[PDB]
């Protein structure tokens, strides 16, 4: 029977979130604390029996400021699955090239919409959405789009894509969108993943833009490249991105711009800009202290457009440092510290700390 089948086969688990946030600006006048407390309560249903199984996920989040982030929210998702695809509709949350959510601070960025992931059928994985709102993380409203750094309003963002295993370590992706009346977007990428005794991961990333509708003209191109070098317990990283044409790199406010350069604070996408970046990682685990993470990364940008000038230029560094608890009572408890300094010539300096204590327990 149906209803059953959706709790029989059912999952739960609640998240708790203390987290402190910090902002020192060098123009102190603009300097932002905050303490609070997140849940995160998600549900997952069964399908119902048949050649369609239908299903609902909920998502339940509740904030409060301890000193916005300060409501609660519960979101419905109705799902419906053929062979091993999904259609979902409802309050979504998902990654990809073109439109990715955010959830680096208390609680979730949401949007609101239908997405499909088409199962990999002959290595090809084929994904599209239409969404019409955007629930920011800090908030508990719906609202429509807007651009980074570019403005717009915009009800419906819309984007299909594939991504294909040319070969098993060599996966080729190509997605298209748009956010309706302010602008286009297309992404192309290459993924090579060279497994040895070890490993090294390559990884290209072309994007256009150009407006949409009645919006202003907008020419905008990024190009990523990031190589992941991994050895034992150590991994290095180096990246390069070149944002090109007269305006920045396009992106839904609130949410993740997919540029190999985005980090802590900073996404390198300014007009113009050119970048590097060298990042490093050490698993503590082989040492003997599994759960003990750090990461440390630099980026460096220049020839941002300052009116007629290309003299524009910035670093940002972070370093993270964080512990998972392996065993006895708080087993799972995670504890994470988030650091980052900026200094530009086109932007105020900035020191930003973040401290995210966090504990995931499996109700069934
Ligand atoms: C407050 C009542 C707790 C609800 C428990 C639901 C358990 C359903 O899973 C059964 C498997
Ligand atoms: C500056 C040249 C831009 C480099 C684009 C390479 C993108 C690779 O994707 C290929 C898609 O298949
Ligand atoms: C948490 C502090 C992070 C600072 C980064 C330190 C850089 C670590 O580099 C050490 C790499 O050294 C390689 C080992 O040299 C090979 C010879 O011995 C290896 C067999 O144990
Ligand atoms: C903010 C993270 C601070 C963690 C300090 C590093 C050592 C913690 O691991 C202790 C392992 O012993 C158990
Ligand atoms: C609508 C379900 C929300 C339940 C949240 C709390 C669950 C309480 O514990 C249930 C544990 O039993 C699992 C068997």
């Amino acid at each position: 029977h149906h209803h059953h089948d959706l709790v029989e086969d059912s999952h739960a688990s609640l998240e708790l979130r203390n987290f402190y946030f910090n902002r020192d600006f060098r123009g102190a006048r603009d300097n932002a604390d905050e303490w609070a407390q997140g849940f995160l309560l998600r549900l997952e249903s069964g399908f119902s029996e048949g050649t369609v199984g239908f299903g609902v996920d909920a998502i339940g989040l509740l904030g409060f400021k301890l000193d916005q982030d300060d409501y609660a929210k519960l979101g419905l998702t109705a799902k419906a699955r053929v062979s091993n695809s999904l259609l979902k509709v409802g309050a979504l949350h998902f990654k990809s090239p073109l439109v990715s959510a955010n959830d680096t601070r208390l609680l979730p960025e949401l949007f609101r919409g239908a997405l499909l992931d088409v199962q990999e059928i002959d290595g090809l994985t084929l994904r599209g959405a239409h969404l019409d709102r955007n629930k920011l993380n800090s908030s508990s409203d719906y609202q429509v789009f807007s651009a980074n750094r570019i403005g717009g309003r915009s009800d419906a963002f819309d984007f299909a894509g594939g991504d294909y295993r040319l070969t098993p370590a060599l996966t080729a992706s190509l997605h298209q969108g748009r956010l309706k009346d302010i602008y286009r977007q297309t992404f192309a990428g290459l993924v090579h993943t060279l497994d040895l005794g070890r490993s090294l991961k390559s990884d290209l990333r072309f994007a256009r833009a150009s407006e949409d509708g009645g919006f202003r003209e907008l020419d905008n191109r990024a190009f990523g490249a990031l190589f992941s070098l991994r050895l034992g317990a150590h991994a290095v990283a180096a990246g390069y991105q070149r944002i090109s044409g007269d305006d920045p790199y396009p992106y839904i406010a609130g949410s993740d711009p997919y540029l190999v350069n985005f980090i802590q604070i900073g996404d390198f996408g300014n007009v113009d800009e050119r970048s590097w970046q060298l990042r490093y990682d050490y698993d503590f685990g082989a040492l003997g202290l599994p759960g003990l993470s750090f990461m440390s990364r630099y980026v460096s940008g220049d020839n941002v457009a300052r009116g007629a000038a290309n003299d524009g230029k910035e670093w940002e560094r972070n370093t993270d440092l964080g512990y998972v608890v392996q065993s006895g009572p708080l087993k799972n408890l995670g504890v994470k510290w988030r650091n980052a300094t900026v200094r530009s010539n086109f932007a105020n300096d900035l020191d930003e700390n973040r401290l995210i204590l966090s504990y995931s327990l499996a109700l069934w």
